[PDB]
């Protein structure tokens, strides 16, 4: 039902921390687009923290006068989910995008890897 | 039957430009993983030269020791296909990953939309 890409989305959104990881299966991983070239795996034991630290950027940056805008997910396997996203500015201009991949099983998040486009100089 | 990706990897690995050209929609895009943090949208016109150039340098980093390993496609869709990839030394040391999305229609790519992890700083 991809129902728990929504939980995900309106709950980490939200700060509610509790249900936003337990949107994750115990095996599951979220994979960050950086890490050094590699990505940066999180177990369901340090999404908390990600969730936490990134919204306290996200805050930062619509101070700063940029936000991210995610649309709806495309469903492929009815187990995959594609979630475009972007950076942008108040008046629309677009400075970075990328997608996160939802994989899910059993109504759990068994992954969430993302990726940004690069800006490379 | 995702048998399009193969033949794609197949001719574009070969040199065999023509054919990797064909495998795309007439209205295809490549989406390269760099181009100033949006990516760089190649239309069915501008992928044989986009082949051309990344055979050419495929070259110079097999010379220097480094070359990309794909793996092959998890298909999700019946129409999408995630060919995950990495790029590694001789021995196998991992210094980039990514993916290649492909969308499909018809027995053609319509969408290869290409994402690398970051490396910062
Ligand atoms: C300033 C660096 C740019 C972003 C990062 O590269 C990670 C980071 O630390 O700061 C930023 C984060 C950022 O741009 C937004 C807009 C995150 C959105 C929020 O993220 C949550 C946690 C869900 C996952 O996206 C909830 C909400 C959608
Ligand atoms: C040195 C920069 C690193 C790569 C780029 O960022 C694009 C570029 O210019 O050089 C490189 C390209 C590279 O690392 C490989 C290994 C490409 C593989 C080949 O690419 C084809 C065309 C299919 C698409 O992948 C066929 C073959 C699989």
């Amino acid at each position: 039902s991809a129902e728990v890409i929504d939980r995900f989305f309106k709950s980490s959104g939200a700060g509610d921390i509790e249900t936003a990881v337990e949107c994750f299966a115990d095996d599951g991983q979220w994979i960050t687009p950086d890490g050094d070239g590699l990505g940066t795996v999180h177990t369901k034991d340090q999404i908390g923290d990600l969730i936490t630290s990134m919204n306290a950027m996200r805050e930062k940056m619509i101070a700063s006068g940029v936000d991210g805008k995610f649309e709806s997910p495309i469903m492929f396997g009815e187990n995959m989910g594609l979630v475009r996203w972007t950076v942008e500015t108040d008046d629309g201009k677009v400075v970075n995008r990328g997608v996160d991949l939802f994989i899910l099983s059993d109504g759990k998040i068994v992954l969430k890897d993302v990726y940004r486009k690069v800006k490379l100089a």
